[PDB]
């Protein structure tokens, strides 16, 4: 970590600083090269540069692969390896022989190297550039003067190889591939190398990086999450962290948001006890492999001395090859660690986000649930999911269904340009306009479409549904998809009896709607026969009462409907979760309750079947599922309403609790368990007085929201209860407790 030490000028109106004229400057500095001795003798660091010795052999010829993908460089084998390693011993050495073999050990490869057009090769090209960028500031002293125009020459030939191009012009700079690691590690690392001889490099990677790269990533950073989903956040925000550290490293200090550090805790939260994490964006499923998110536990944990990140790294210690260097050099291995059992149980990520996640333990029988408004979208691997909501206990309970891959294909597949990451495959909200169109000309890398299909979801935002450069442009855009309304959970900090958020989705959709309104409140049950429970209220708000709309409950195995209730299982792969969903809005005698699915039905979108079959032995708990639940109104309006309340239990569970549905003036709501939840009636600001009567025995949790902040006053069967209590303005809400009675309110 050490204090910023450099010159900073402003280019173009932007602040950036100047590589000190000193080598060592990449990846560290002269003050920490006498601190290498030290961790040679570390043992936990001893392991690591074993371990990168034995990389020093050679690929045996014939198991070298032939289709030479990034998977095949970045499990880096042989020469480059041997190079890294000597120019090492001469930072530890001094000794101008050590020194004088990395440089010509490498120098005509690096200047010859072909790399045949494959998957992600940019990749490749990449480590073989930092490769030399390694031994070029590592062995400064060393180089003659005809070998460092050499290597310059060498390098800008490899640069122009690269996908992003040279100059750096080329795909986006909050997501895709330039946001990986082309610029954040490898032109940056080459940029600050060559410096004194070349610095136009620098000038073009870092300068992208903090005129666009940085300023989007501190943008939404204040908020502690990601926008890419649960598996593309580890090559992402890996890149994010070794920019942080470059930098850092090169004296200029930490350049991004300190709150970079809270990010990664929203993966703690995500982790299910069967080693799986919570799905989102574009994912696959595995019960057979445990993910990690070991390479951004280890930077971030690190860099920050963050113990709750650490133990995340120490699950799995284990780095992929091309960054074993990076860990030696890195790794803090005095930093302690710690399980996330002492974690409070709710936590929240604000704009540009909107997110909740909240559980009932850290232990097998967590209930784990999501809720998500989502204020912008990013694209690329983000879902157009506003308003949707995940529950997994004892299993994939109400899912984010799809998958990722399989036989429909990967990125490009039609899968995931008509139901994967459309609104559709999403616990969320549809209003089918049969007119809208949904421009995709721009999305993916084959086998593009002009359009997409029509799933009755959220519009597909950018020109052709790709992203936008930076921030400047996406802020101009239409990447706006809704507003955070009020949020909170409590009333203890550690373990909240509910968690609250409420969302304007409206922006995420096509002028088909005038106003879209999604309220969640989940509460921790506090009891292990029924341990939660989620009540969910809409608004939806038609431009055309004819556009049908549509509620979505998803699922892996099929639902069983029965009146107003629907039943939801886990019987397979040793999950036994099970939600039970009461209709209360509609009524049932407007309400069309109906499900879709089974073999041919579960990519269903209007008329047309978006087949994803997994590869043969993978997702062998189907949590792309195969079933989802409709419920739409009989009678064709304008402006609807839903009120779904959810409950969570063992699918051993007999008894669950009765729902009753609150009918006041102004307001309408839910009382179960000793729990009572009111909204507005219209789920608009209440700002005049109310009331509803309650019925049932013992005591009672209230929490009322949509109400102006201020202060109320409560009354029971005609005589003051609380005489003054606030409404605040973040969740708009009374919370108190109360036993039966007629309830008036006043304001
Ligand atoms: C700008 C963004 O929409 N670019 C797309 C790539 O993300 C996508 O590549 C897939 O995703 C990634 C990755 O982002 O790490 C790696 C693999 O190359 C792909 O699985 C490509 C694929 O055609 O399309 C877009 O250019
Ligand atoms: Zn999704």
């Amino acid at each position: 970590q050490t204090k910023a030490d450099v010159v900073w000028k402003d280019v173009d109106g932007v602040s950036m600083p100047i590589p000190p004229k000193t080598h060592p400057r990449l990846y560290l500095r002269e003050q920490q090269v006498p601190d290498l001795k030290n961790r040679m003798n570390d043992p936990k660091l001893k392991k690591v540069w074993a371990d990168m010795i034995k990389m020093q052999e050679d690929w045996k010829p014939a198991d070298i692969p032939e289709v030479k993908d990034f998977r095949f460089y970045f499990n880096q084998k042989g020469l480059t390896v041997r190079v890294e390693l000597m120019a090492l011993n001469y930072l530890m050495t001094k000794d101008p022989k050590v020194g004088r073999e990395a440089i010509t050990s490498i120098i005509d490869t690096l200047e010859t190297a072909t790399f045949k057009p494959a998957g992600d090769i940019s990749r490749g090209i990449g480590l073989f550039m930092v490769t030399g960028a390694i031994v070029y500031d590592w062995c400064y002293d060393q180089l003659k003067p005809e070998e460092k125009t050499r290597f310059v020459k060498a390098f800008v030939r490899l640069a122009k190889m690269l996908e992003c191009g040279y100059p750096p012009v080329k795909d986006k700079s909050i997501v895709g591939h330039a946001s990986e690691w082309m610029i954040m590690r490898d032109l940056l690392s080459v940029g600050i190398a060559i410096y004194d001889e070349f610095p136009e490099m620098y000038n073009l990677a870092a300068g992208r990086f903090f005129k666009e790269h940085l300023v989007a990533r501190n943008w939404f950073y204040p908020s502690h999450n990601y926008h890419q989903g649960m598996s593309y956040l580890n090559v992402r925000f890996t890149n994010d962290l070794f920019a942080l550290w470059i930098l850092d490293r090169m004296g200029a200090g930490n350049v991004f948001n300190p709150g970079q550090q809270f990010i990664l805790y929203d993966a703690i939260y995500k982790r299910r006890p069967d080693g799986q994490i919570l799905a989102g964006g574009d994912v696959d499923y595995s019960r057979k492999k445990p993910k990690y998110y070991t390479m951004p536990a280890l930077l971030a944990g690190s860099y920050y001395k963050d113990e709750y990140l650490n133990y995340e790294f120490l699950k799995d210690p284990n780095v992929e090859p091309h960054c074993k260097l990076f860990e030696f050099l890195w790794r803090d291995t005095q930093l302690g660690s710690r399980k996330p059992d002492d974690l409070p149980l709710s936590r929240y990520s604000g704009s540009p986000f909107g997110w909740m996640i909240a559980r009932t333990g850290w232990g097998p029988e967590s209930v784990i649930a999501e809720m998500k408004v989502n204020e912008y979208s990013f694209l690329n691997h983000q879902h157009q999911d506003a308003g949707a909501f995940q529950i997994y206990y004892k299993g994939p309970l109400a899912i984010d269904a799809g998958s990722y891959t399989g036989s429909s294909g990967g990125y490009n597949s039609p899968h995931n340009k008509n139901f994967f990451k459309r609104t559709i495959a999403h616990n969320s909200l549809l209003i089918y306009d049969p007119k809208e169109t949904f421009s995709s000309s721009g999305y993916g890398g084959s086998d593009h479409t002009d359009f997409a299909a029509n799933d009755g979801g959220q519009r597909l935002p950018g020109k052709g549904w790709i992203a936008p450069r930076d921030l400047k442009e996406m802020l101009a855009g239409d990447f706006r998809t809704g507003k955070i309304l009020a949020q909170g959970f409590g009333p203890d900090n550690q373990t909240p009896d509910y968690t609250y958020l409420k969302g304007d989705i409206t922006a995420a959709y096509s002028a088909k709607v005038k106003e879209v309104k999604r309220s969640f409140l989940f509460l921790n049950l506090k009891d292990a026969k029924v341990p939660a429970a989620m009540i969910v209220f809409d608004k939806v708000v038609a431009s055309n009462p004819d556009f049908k709309k549509f509620w979505l409950l998803h699922s892996i195995e099929q639902p069983e409907i029965k009146g107003n209730q629907i039943t939801i299982k886990r019987t397979k792969n040793g999950d036994s979760g099970m939600l039970v969903n009461t209709a209360l809005l509609p009524d049932a005698a407007n309400s069309n309750i109906t499900s879709i699915g089974g073999k041919g039905k579960d990519f269903w979108v209007f008329g047309t079947n978006y087949t994803n079959d997994p590869k043969p032995g993978t997702d062998e708990a189907l949590e792309r599922g195969e079933w989802r639940v409709e419920i739409t109104p009989k009678k064709a309006a304008a402006e609807d309403y839903y009120l779904n309340v959810i409950q969570i239990a063992d699918n051993t569970q007999q008894k669950l609790h009765e729902v009753k549905r609150i009918d006041g003036d102004k307001v309408v709501g839910v009382q179960l368990a000793d729990r009572i939840v009111t909204f507005s009636k219209t789920s608009e600001t209440v700002d005049r007085p109310f009331g509803f009567s309650v019925v049932g025995k013992g005591t009672f949790k209230f929490v009322m929201t949509d109400l102006l902040p201020g202060t109320w006053q409560v009354l029971k069967d005609g005589k003051i209860l609380y005489p003054a209590l606030s409404a605040k303005g973040d969740d708009g809400a009374l919370y108190f407790e109360g036993t039966e009675g007629t309830y008036r309110f006043l304001r």
